[PDB]
């Protein structure tokens, strides 16, 4: 599609960055990013045209978003911020993000590796292009680790020292907060997110990020324990799933104050029930686990756990004692139902009698 228009336009168009990586590693992505030696916006406009699909150009920035099918496309004009592709690439973060694939019909299919992105790709390694890089875009500090987390990669040695420097230089602080919180967000959407936390703690990045936070053993314990819990509840109920990353985020801010914590979650654009989970854990959780343990009958447990959110329950499973309790609630007590004739006999106040029959049959 693009290669042919680039012929008609006599341009050169390339697939660039993570997408390429995702391809070499065989991930599927319908979000595809290009860099153009030529006018990108018009290439986009003609692609859209011939497909007859709506396209949004961005004249100021010089890019265009357009969506072919459920597949998404963003065309960007090459820039050094003319510019050779190698210039567009050399400004990027990591070797494995620095590659490109030709849609140009002559070299079509070609992986373009200047900095050894493929070499470094097989070697399972996070390597920046140049050493100033961290200073250039400090958010990368996380992304690096993030990559290393998701794909199980090691930092380049030089990269390692570079990163510890940058961290230590508190660049992590002086970077605009918005991009950082953005990153942390995208980090906690990860399946490998725990390993990312391993790297976080390793470089102590979080201490340069959130106000008043530091790491303690118990936190880590309950974090791993959380991974077990999430593994399990994800296994049993496939329809009951939530985005679990938040939990771990929460587990970090637990020892923190409620003021700075809720400020931080609102800062994290945490969903309502998330910040609500923060509030309920900060305030009434002690009484919660107490009266949960103070409940002798299965139905009392039922009446205690009903109004509350699921994530909160998942958080309540961390205590060894309450494990079998939550197991009973989730697998049994909440599964019990009722016939007709009896209801009609209670009808001859109703919900009273129903709650009563609940209390009666549930205890065993
Ligand atoms: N802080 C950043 C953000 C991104 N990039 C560059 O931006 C491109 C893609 O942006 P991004 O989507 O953030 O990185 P991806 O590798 O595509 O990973 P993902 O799709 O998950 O975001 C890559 O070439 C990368 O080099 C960068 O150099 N520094």
């Amino acid at each position: 599609m693009v290669g042919q228009i680039a012929k008609e336009m006599g341009l050169r168009a390339y697939i660039v960055g993570g997408v390429v990586r995702d391809i070499l590693l065989g991930k599927e992505v319908w979000d595809v990013d290009f860099v153009v030696e030529g006018n990108a916006i018009e290439l986009a406009k003609e692609l859209a045209r011939r497909h007859g699909v709506n396209v949004h150009p961005f004249p100021e920035f010089g890019t265009a978003h357009l969506k072919i099918g459920k597949l998404k496309l963003e065309f960007a004009t090459a820039r050094r911020e003319p510019a050779s592709l190698k210039e567009d690439l050399i400004r990027r973060d990591f070797t494995i993000n620095a590659m490109a694939i030709s849609v140009n019909l002559e070299d079509y299919g070609t992986l373009i590796d200047y900095f050894g992105g493929l070499r470094d790709l097989k070697d399972k390694v996070i390597r920046v292009l140049h050493p100033v890089s961290f200073i250039e875009d400090p958010v990368r500090i996380l992304r690096a680790l993030r990559f290393a987390g998701r794909l199980n990669f090691k930092l380049s040695r030089s990269t390692e020292k570079l990163l510890k420097q940058a961290v230590n230089l508190g660049l992590l602080k002086e970077a605009p907060r918005g991009r950082l919180i953005n990153e942390i967000k995208l980090a906690l959407r990860e399946d490998r997110f725990l390993e990312i936390l391993e790297l976080y703690r390793k470089y102590r990045v979080l201490e340069e990020i959130i106000e008043g936070f530091q790491w303690n053993e118990k936190v880590l314990q309950k974090l791993y324990a959380l991974r077990k819990v999430v593994d399990w509840h994800a296994l049993e109920f496939s329809e009951e799933r939530i985005d679990y990353g938040w939990l771990y985020l929460l587990i970090l801010i637990s020892n923190l104050d409620y003021e700075r914590g809720k400020h931080f979650l609102e800062e994290m654009s945490a969903p309502s029930w998330v910040r609500e989970t923060y509030k309920f854990m900060k305030f009434k959780l002690g009484s919660l686990k107490e009266e949960l343990k103070k409940a002798k009958e299965n139905y009392e447990v039922y009446r205690l756990l009903k109004p509350l959110h699921t994530s909160v329950l998942l958080l309540l499973m961390l205590e060894e004692e309450l494990k079998e309790k939550i197991k009973l609630y989730l697998e049994k007590l909440r599964k019990v139902k009722l016939p007709k004739e009896k209801i009609e006999e209670l009808k001859k106040e109703l919900g009273e009698r129903i709650e009563e029959l609940k209390r009666e049959i549930m205890n065993k």
